[PDB]
């Protein structure tokens, strides 16, 4: 069934805890006075960039996504990148111990991250504290993130198909949270996340803006383009 392909895709993409690079991790209690140096913005951009290749590779693995047009595969992917990023990050990190795990498998401390993420990172952890208290299980999360991707976008070549695939995933989610219990919310508790997630992209754009002005290192073209869909 589909829910399985969704689960495999989620699972077969994120860094399995036990391939997570700790070689740059620093346990800090030391908030850092300093204007972010060029090393930080370079780190910042490499994580975004990294996260995008993972996200992309995970999309093909979503049944039906790949038989959509290349342009819509790019439209959906490009419009969804930043939220997917936040959401995948939030679910896999452990806030109770201020640890951010990135899709590339890099572990990194909250205060390590304030450097190039700014106060953004706090709202991401707050939101991540939000997610965990909801105890969203894996299958549901694998539907939830698919829905953030497969969703209506202005200038879609073929909105009707996307809606069909959106529908399959959505009812597929409903089946599952049905099984857990006795359509009825619950769902909309979980689904209430999706707009909270939209605020978070905002601050990320703000942060990318502030960095496109301080203008140390150039952004990766891939990410500048996404930023430019503004």
């Amino acid at each position: 069934n589909l829910l399985t392909s969704l689960v495999r895709a989620h699972l077969d993409s994120g860094p399995s805890t036990a391939k997570l690079d700790y070689s740059k991790f620093q346990e800090l209690v030391l908030p850092h006075f300093g204007k972010e140096d060029a090393g930080d913005v370079q780190q910042f951009y490499d994580l975004l960039s990294g996260s995008l290749e993972v996200i992309r590779k995970w999309a093909e693995k979503i049944p039906g996504f790949a038989e959509l047009s290349p342009a819509d595969q790019d439209l959906l992917l490009e419009s969804a990148f930043l939220e997917l990023f936040i959401l995948r990050l939030a679910y896999r990190s452990k806030p109770g111990e201020g640890k951010l795990i990135f899709c590339s498998g890099l572990v990194l401390h909250r205060l390590q991250c304030a450097r190039g993420f700014g106060d953004w990172i706090d709202s991401i952890l707050a939101f991540s504290r939000s997610l965990h208290s909801l105890l969203v299980d894996v299958p549901a999360f694998a539907c939830l993130s698919a829905l953030v991707l497969i969703t209506d976008r202005h200038g879609l070549q073929e909105p009707r198909r996307v809606e069909e695939l959106q529908n399959r995933i959505a009812s597929c989610l409903k089946e599952h949270v049905a099984a857990v219990a006795g359509p009825a919310s619950c769902l909309s508790r979980l689904l209430g996340k999706l707009p909270e997630l939209r605020t978070l992209c905002t601050q990320g754009l703000q942060r990318i803006f502030y960095l496109k002005l301080e203008d140390l290192v150039p952004p990766p073209p891939i990410i500048d383009k996404i930023f430019m869909d503004t």
